[PDB]
């Protein structure tokens, strides 16, 4: 039981690093599509 | 020590959600990249 439960934290330690990545790649990701929808305006006005 | 397992999975299953969470979040930025790139590209062709 001991063991299971070192090797289990040694889990958890990269759940909570794995997390903030996601956390920072989906901030990413909204900017990105911000910045892909006014690009996609700017076309359009581009193009009348 | 049971107790401490249970916990400590839990925050595995977390983990691997998380590690599915951060791949798909990198195929989205990979995708949001590329469309803005082409965006881009289009409305300065249009532009020109």
């Amino acid at each position: 039981l001991r063991n299971d439960v070192e090797r289990l934290q040694l889990s958890e330690e990269e759940a909570k690093v794995a997390t903030g990545r996601v956390l920072s790649l989906q901030e990413e990701i909204a900017k990105l599509r911000k910045d892909l929808e006014q690009t996609r305006s700017e076309k359009k006005s581009i193009e009348e």
